[PDB]
Parts: structure tokens; sequence; C-alpha cells
């Protein structure tokens, strides 16, 4: 069974580690009490050598005996991030066996312990930047040999299946499969195909749809929840919003429209009728002086669209430390039809990746999508990366970015 919505009638975990970095920034106390997910993005995060056990104990303490909800990100597939120029994932493409025995299994072992406390809800975010690569990045300009390999060897599909079963058996664990964002799989050509692959994964490695509680979009990304001034079917004089360089015949201009349609598609495919969707609104506020306060007046199609849209990125494929971004809507329960919650999965202020080479021992290769000077590739419309300068290694505190995110918060603080 498990509750219909693990966020409903629950307190939310506050990560003391994250909170201390937020409160330390000028004005950071205003958001230092917000709930953020704990990221298990490598084997070493499990024991922490705060480990998972440490965060879960803290969540229990914060609960006081009433329902409480902690979000844990599962993110260590073999051949991780198969389309990226560089991946920080420690597990290689042939390492599914290590994924199963040294990553999932010990996490399962810790969550099982905590099943004894009825009022703790563990929402597990399952493998970001995974399955949709096997739809969109296997052929053509932008295809990678790594993605083709992971599709051929079933490493993503079977890895994900495994996590769903192992964590899904556990009574108070609520699995959400990552579902990219509308600027990735919103097209007529990849939406259905993504749905098919989600279903494949959910039935792989002994899993069933009964181990999937829902889906999460926009995780660690910047796509708008709603675009207030843009109608995907609207027009600028005789020209459709659809034909703009921004929209590019996507079926959607925002995340909410997207996850609502996806939710219906998935149920039709054979997922449970009571699936709920999440959207990560950590960094998609797009507020501050540059935020449109109403629709453009321009007669140019692209000037109307560029001046009316709150997501101001150059291209929706720009994912790294995005310039001008702002904190989004704060974590909130059942905000819209079919959405269990808006969540802050990415903890704001933590870098997405280094903007130059920063030599390291923990195995984190320089990804040029984080480099301000990078001129792009097929996957971002061959555009500037849009990344903020002088960024630390992924997960390290990025003060310039936190101050900006904080000043650009929408709704304001």
């Amino acid at each position: 069974e498990k509750v219909d919505n693990p966020f409903e009638g629950a307190k939310l975990y506050v990560n003391p580690v994250w909170s201390a970095k937020a409160a330390a920034e000028p004005g950071g106390s205003a958001v230092a009490n917000e709930s953020t997910a704990v990221w298990l993005d490598r084997i070493g995060a499990i024991e922490g050598n705060m480990g998972l056990r440490d965060h879960l104990e803290e969540a229990v303490r914060q609960s006081g005996g009433d329902p409480l909800t902690i979000q844990v990100v599962i993110y260590n597939l073999p051949g991780r991030d198969c389309a990226a120029l560089a991946s920080n994932g420690e597990l290689g493409p042939d390492e599914l066996d290590r994924y199963k025995s040294e990553y999932i299994d010990p996490i399962a072992d810790i969550m099982w312990d905590f099943a004894d406390y009825e009022n703790l809800r563990i929402v597990a975010i399952i493998e970001i930047d995974s399955l949709p690569n096997l739809v969109t990045n296997v052929g053509g300009n932008g295809g990678t040999e790594l993605c083709a390999y992971m599709k051929q060897n079933g490493g993503y599909v079977n890895g994900v299946g495994y996590a769903l079963r192992k964590l899904g058996e556990i009574p108070n664990v609520y699995n959400y499969i990552d579902a990219a964002h509308h600027g990735w799989i919103g097209w007529d050509s990849n939406f259905g195909p993504s749905v098919d692959i989600f279903y494949e994964a959910a039935n792989a490695s002994g899993s069933t749809v009964d181990y999937v509680h829902g889906f999460i979009s926009n995780t660690a990304n910047y796509s708008a929840t709603v675009e207030p001034y843009l109608d995907v079917n609207g027009t600028v004089n005789g020209q459709l919003i659809r034909q703009s360089k921004w929209v590019d015949w996507n079926q959607y201009v925002d995340e909410l429209s997207f996850v609502q349609d996806l939710r219906q598609a998935l149920i039709a495919k054979g997922f449970r009728s009571d699936i709920g969707m999440l959207i990560d609104t950590s960094r998609n506020g797009w507020g501050g002086p540059n935020r449109p306060t109403g629709p453009s007046s321009s007669t140019d199609l692209n000037t109307y669209v560029d001046e009316s849209r709150i997501d101001r990125r150059i291209h929706p494929g720009n994912w790294c430390n995005q310039a001008g971004a702002g904190l989004g809507e704060r974590p909130t329960v059942n905000p819209a039809p079919g959405v269990d919650a808006y969540v802050w999965v990415k903890p704001p202020g933590e870098s997405d990746g280094a903007s130059e080479e920063i030599p390291n021992d923990e195995g984190k290769g320089f990804d040029r999508m984080c480099d301000p000077t990078y001129q792009g590739n097929a996957r971002n419309g061959n555009n500037p990366s849009g990344a903020l300068p002088n960024a630390p290694i992924s997960g390290h505190w990025f003060s310039a970015q936190f101050r900006e995110l904080l000043a650009n918060a929408y709704p304001p603080l």
C-alpha cells in the first residue's frame, strides 16, 4: 500500500549540512530551513566515511513521532550520464555487478533498518540523466557510443529495475523514476519512446509497475513549472509559438503541462492509476529584474518569445550552473492535478560541476558544458553553455551562484 502521497501530512527533512552553508550566506537564513534531498551519488556517500544512516537518524529525530519525509537521490548507474562529455559517476559501463552489490544492496540494507519506524517516509529519486539517453542519444548527430553500448547491454534498464525492486520491497520507501524534463523528451518523436523505456525498466530485473510510486521531472534542472506569458498554441501575428527558436515544435513550454500529459501516457502504458508526479523547483524561479512582468509587445516571433519567457536560457539543453537562475517555489504538497509535490531535490548553492579543470583525487572529469566558453554540441543546439564562471567541483559550495539564486528567487522571499 504505502500512503497515496508521501508528502501529504508530513514534515519534511532539513539537511543540517546544507542548512549550515545556506544560513552562512548573507540573507541565507531565509531559506536555510527548506527541505533538500540527500544525494547518494557515489559508493562513499552511503557510509559517508553524514552517511545515509546519519541522515536517516536525523530525520527520525526531526519527526517527533509524526510523519516525516526525507528525499534520497539514487545516482550511480554503470556508464553514468552516457551522453556527457565527462561523467563523475565512478562506475564504468561494464560495472553493473558492482552497482548491484556495492551500491544498491547496502542502501537497501540501511533503509530496511528504518522500516521499523512507521512515520518515516523515504522518497527515493531513481537515477537522473539515465533512461531518456537511450531514446535520444543513441543515433544521429549527438549520439554517443557510450549510450548505444548501455542500450545494447541493458545496463541502465536492468540497473534501474534492480533499484526499483530492492528499494520498492521496503515498506516505507517511495520510488520515483527520473523523467528528464520537457526540453529533452517533450517532442512527438521522443515522448512516447521515453514512456516505453520507463515501462521496460519498471518490469526489468524482477521489478513490476507496483514498485513505482511516481515520476520526477526537472531534477537539478531549470525548466519552468508554468510559463505565465507563453501559450504553446498561441501566436505572434501569423506565426506560431511552436515555430520559435526556443520552443522548436516541442509539445510543451513548461514542466507542469509535460508531467501531467506524461502521467496519463504512463498509466495508459500500464503504470498504477494512482501515480503522482514531482517537479524539482529548486532553481526554476527565474525571478529578479530580468523576469518578464507580462507578455512582450514585439511583432517578431523570436523577440516575443525571448522577451515573454521566464526560463531565459539559451537552449533547454544547457544544464550546468545556469546564469541568472533563481530559487523556485518552495517545497509544497499537491500543488496541481497529478503532482504529489514540488520538491527541492538539487540543494541550491551546490555546484553542478567545475567551470575549468580542477585537479582532484575523487575522479571527476572536466565537463565542458560547465565551461562558460564552451560553444556547445548537437545536444544543446551548438550554443554557448550558459554556465556561470569560476564554479567549484560538483556538490561543492558555490557562493556567487547562491547569492544570485537567492536574489532571483520567485516567489520572492
